[PDB]
């Protein structure tokens, strides 16, 4: 499937660290995820019957993560190949090929229940839950569903590759304006520790999130012929995703945890 790792791989090929580098990012990934649900299951006990619901949609993201994570980890090993000759790594014609659908898959799964979950531990003022539920599901299903098409052009066509990206990134500036309102009526009429959190949680959600379309876009960060544009912008492009997943997925489940916690104070 036409995408960049593919593309590098067949053309340039990957060096020795690029690989193995990329190769053990991607397992880091799939292991926190691992732990990471064992720490949401065991720690279940630990908050009020009335936010458990957080726990439980954490475990759940954690099971989703961590399986496609792990997939796609071994899509990436067994994709490409060392050619003795040359001494790198060169996409393999008797292999699957890199596939980003992996991940695409588990944003599609992860993103209504991120957005879902902080909604069983803070409490709204004037909204209404099912408006922002909905409202949630379905920009985060659109943005993911828009990203994916765009995906499809990433080498083919890279004009369509940034317009979807951009529609993508509408329903994205959605999302994060629906989860500003969400965040600020959460706070209204609990103790300064939960604001203090959730200030926190705002933070790790707004810089956590806009990682994905960093990585999305960074090959093409210093432009068609620049460093990015290259091995180390599929590395920093992996990495960064990683980074991106762990904040997203794990950090801002303890964040909303501990937050339960001083809201059963
Ligand atoms: C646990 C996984 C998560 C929270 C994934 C989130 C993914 C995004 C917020 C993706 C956003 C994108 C854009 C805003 C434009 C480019 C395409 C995407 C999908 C990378
Ligand atoms: C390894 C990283 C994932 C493990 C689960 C996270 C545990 C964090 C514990 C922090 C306690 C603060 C309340
Ligand atoms: C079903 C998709 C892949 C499952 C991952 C199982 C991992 C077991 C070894 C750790
Ligand atoms: C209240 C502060 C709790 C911070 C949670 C940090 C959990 C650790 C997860 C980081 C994973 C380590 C490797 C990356």
């Amino acid at each position: 499937n036409a995408n960049f790792e593919n593309f590098i791989g067949a053309t340039e090929g990957f060096s020795e660290i690029a690989y193995q580098f990329t190769s053990h990012i991607l397992t880091l990934g799939y292991a926190v995820m691992l732990a990471g649900l064992l720490y949401f299951i065991l720690t279940i006990k630990n908050v009020d019957k009335k936010f458990q619901m957080s726990n439980i949609l954490s475990a759940v993201v954690m099971v989703s993560a961590f399986l496609l994570l792990y997939a796609q980890a071994q899509n990436w090993t067994s994709s490409f190949t060392f050619n003795e000759e040359v001494g790198r790594y060169f996409l393999d014609p008797s292999g699957d090929l890199f596939n980003n659908g992996y991940r695409y898959l588990n944003w599609l799964i992860d993103v209504p229940m991120l957005l879902f979950q902080i909604l069983f531990v803070v409490s709204l003022t004037t909204s209404k839950f099912s408006s922002v539920r909905n409202q949630f599901w379905f920009s985060g299903a659109m943005m993911i569903i828009t990203g994916y098409i765009g995906q499809f052009y990433e080498v083919s066509n890279l004009t369509a590759f940034l317009v979807w990206g951009a529609i993508s990134s509408a329903f994205f500036f959605h999302i994060l304006w629906v989860m500003k309102k969400v965040i600020n009526e959460g706070k209204e009429g609990i103790s300064p520790a939960g604001q203090k959190i959730l200030s926190n949680i705002w933070i790790l959600f707004l810089i956590s999130w806009t990682l994905y379309p960093g990585a999305y876009l960074m090959p093409y960060l210093t432009g068609v012929d620049g460093f990015l544009y290259s091995e180390d912008g599929v590395m920093a492009r992996q990495l960064v995703y990683t980074i991106a997943d762990v904040s997203s997925k794990v950090i801002y489940g303890v964040l909303l945890g501990n937050l339960a916690i001083t809201l059963s104070k």
